């Protein structure tokens, strides 16, 4: 439909942390706070 190539983006809001889909934007801000987990390698 003489579309224009500009705009590569999903319908819906995927979590570069666990690979998860999400169809609020809300409800994806909320759950990157779960995701809060500062680099820590020295944890015992
Ligand atoms: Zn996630």
């Amino acid at each position: 439909g003489s579309s224009g190539s500009s705009g590569h983006t999903r319908k819906r809001y995927e979590c570069s942390k666990c690979q998860a889909t999400f169809n609020l934007r809300k409800h994806l801000i909320q759950h990157q706070k779960t995701h809060a987990a500062k680099s820590g390698p020295s944890s015992g």
